[PDB]
């Protein structure tokens, strides 16, 4: 089977290649990652970091551009994998995720797709320590009925795996007045959730040390307040 | 990360504390060494930096199981350094190797360390241990690697297992007393080929052989 | 056709003599049962119930039995080991003594097979095992040579399957507990993640089929070398 | 009378069933043979006694000979006598100490039952039990007259021609260490300890040498009352 | 005088050197430690002792070490075995490898003493037990030779005592049970009918007294002949 790997952090992200090396254990892997209506898109052959040799291309465009391009240069493709994003994509975050966007693009092109993200801010992810779980997760995903569109989040040091629904919460827009060192005032916008994530939600699962996989939908329509 | 160290020579083998100390330069170390079954274990004081230790009245596999329960999560299982080789055909019956295989069977990276008349000078081997650990720690995980360090290494080398055919030499003999017997002195048909673990250690090179778990010969299935 | 029958359960296991008799149906059977070391061996009487077999009880390892065995009854063209009183499936092969003997034979240039059966519970009826035991040797004997196969016969075979070795991952299950005298201990009882995939020795014998797995000698993982 | 029979060679050993059939002449027999102080698990599965003599209850046991004595007394309790053997190999003089056969009997004695260990010198030619049976019966008859409880070690030559009570042979030794080398040059020492005199009359070793069955009453206490 | 020192734990046991070191305080010490009567091959290997008493690691049993010990070092005036990590009291004396080595010494014509300290919990403080090892050794070295004594040192010794082996009746406690995997088995837990008695090594060690018991070689019960 043939797999297209991309992300939105760029071609030097180690999360990209971790995902590539892990995906290669299941098929021929091809890379198309962003560099840094109709429209021209430049792309250049890129040498894969030193490990198996992955045919790669750095694309002077968006991740969605990379999937498109990738499907043309490496067509045919059976699966589009986006990530591993350096940073989580959970709950309300899924909506505007670039990592997720790329995968959603492959899905719209008729392929099966998945986004992978790990929580950041603070300690760096150990992609060496995550491989076993990327594998287990990829293996699990490949048994699903095609096509599928799944959002995956992995904890820094995972202990299991769970299918999850997206965490959905209400927030209080806490705005706290403040004075900077010079003396200029500003507002500290710091939204806090009105409640802990529920069991069964992606957010809940990563907090518990579980890998999280949420099957996504493409329709944002609220069918109940429609008819 | 978190490293569990064990062996099969026991809690007082300087080879265990030489692997443990070497492993402490890469992560936090915990030790569990031998003296659906029941097992007993007792806290034990380490010789040298302080390592949480435990002596397990059981098999080496047991130490690995019991260590993951007591110190888990663990990322790497290191077994050795064994006093005595563990090359070629010998791997099969290796206790040192069987401990690491246990860590592997549990989803963890694992490595076995051994050294072959005279005794090893660990202070002098240390450099090769560190050097060897860093190398191993750069392999995709999980992994299972068999390592043999000669007394005084002069290099490193990723090797394969030496698999030689033998001739069963049996020669009638008799003890000084008078009781007769049979000498079973098997002998390899050829010499260890280049690039195999045994040949490698013979050259004075540290040997590391990734090991598989499937004993199936698919080429005939 | 000459055959050396050995084992690791020792000279009195009914499983050993059960293998010899099934083996004799295909050639002359000989017996030997338990660095350069000295090894003692003595003549041993075969159970007069079956057509006399020259046998020796060896005071050493099963590997010794095969060595001394090819010396005393040489030439031998097939070394059979078992039938072991206990299975030898999946990860168990690695350490099996029955398998080791067959292995030794192979290292010597000969073809070889190890045979095991499930114990701990009830006892194997070798009379009601003779059909499939005989059939298994017919098959084994059709293989290109030399061969090296691990065989496992369910308590009551109803079929036969060439199989792959079962390779499973485990969860290190360690349950605390205390005995009657009050003292504490730990129960180590590892349980595998997934079930035994079909086509594996463990799946075969669980379905009710004799299992036969060709074995290799190279423990190396070339895909990582 | 009830009799528990075991050994340390295994449940398939004919030395085991010979002692069982023999004991079955004096009472009901129950067998428990192989397949640490702290409490330990021990599995035991029913075993079919060979259909060549009057079938007796039996149990294969995944433990030690002593484990056997204990499970037997439990699955067959109550028992009057614990017989262990017939061990394929001798258990004379210095050898009595680390004997698995004697050990099982000692275990029975420590539970307050009379016990005896039976052995037959091996190495070379294996025993003939049809011909030992009379000697097993004769010995057993002799033992059952003893004031109970008793603890006796019995050794029978292959072709006995008499019976004799004996004391343990106690000889001095010399550690013979002669150098040698395998057929590869490699150096090694040949070590064979050997007694410095012939065994004395009245010792177990002398008896069997002469062709007499030997029987020795045993003590539990290893304390040398002399130096104390 | 000259002394041969061994044990059954191996050449790396702290107990062994804690003994060799205390032994050197009375004569030339030589250490031979571990890795049937018919002639068997034995290999020893020069081993660096950590004072400095010549040493060997012997690919053999403890007995082998006494035999080899004398042939490569001997003649010798005394054999010491230990200190064994773990006690060797009462019924235990029967199958102690520590005692068996001193025994192999006596049977060779030399005086011998086996030393032991309880474990199953905390490790011993050898450098903190030296007081009584030297004392225990002085008392013995003055004993009329040849002698054969079994010494048991409690962890925190407050004295000494010549003893008699504690010999006791037992109850074959057998309680069924089942492992976590639901399988049945029997707990066998023997327990003595009563507590040790004054004058026995088992009672003496429980009162914190170093215990020594002279041992006989003949298991014969004369009051039955």
């Amino acid at each position: 089977m043939r797999i297209l790997v991309t992300n939105d952090d760029g071609i030097y992200s180690p999360g990209l290649w971790a995902l590539a090396e892990a995906a290669s254990q299941f098929g021929e892997v091809f890379v198309a990652a962003p560099d840094t209506i109709a429209h021209p898109v430049r792309a250049y052959p890129h040498p894969s970091p030193l490990a198996p040799h992955f045919p790669a291309y750095r694309v002077r465009g968006t991740p969605a551009d990379c999937v498109a391009l990738g499907l043309h240069l490496f067509g045919p493709v059976d699966l589009v994998l986006s990530g591993v994003n350096l940073g989580s994509n959970l709950g309300h975050e899924i909506w505007h995720s670039g990592t997720v966007a790329a995968a959603k693009q492959g899905y719209l092109f008729g392929l099966s797709a998945a986004a992978f993200s790990v929580p950041l801010n603070g300690e760096v992810p150990d992609f060496a320590g995550l491989r076993p779980w990327l594998l287990r997760t990829l293996e699990t995903l490949l048994r699903l009925e095609r096509p599928f569109l799944v959002n995956v989040n992995l904890p820094l040091r995972p202990k299991g795996f769970l299918w999850t629904r997206q965490s959905v919460r209400a927030y209080e827009g806490v705005v706290i007045p403040g004075e900077d060192p010079m003396g200029r005032p500003f507002y500290w916008f710091a939204p806090r959730p009105l409640k802990e994530a529920e069991e069964g939600t992606d957010r809940w699962a990563v907090a518990q040390g579980f890998v999280s996989a949420t099957p996504l939908r493409l329709d944002l329509t609220d069918e109940t307040r429609l008819q």
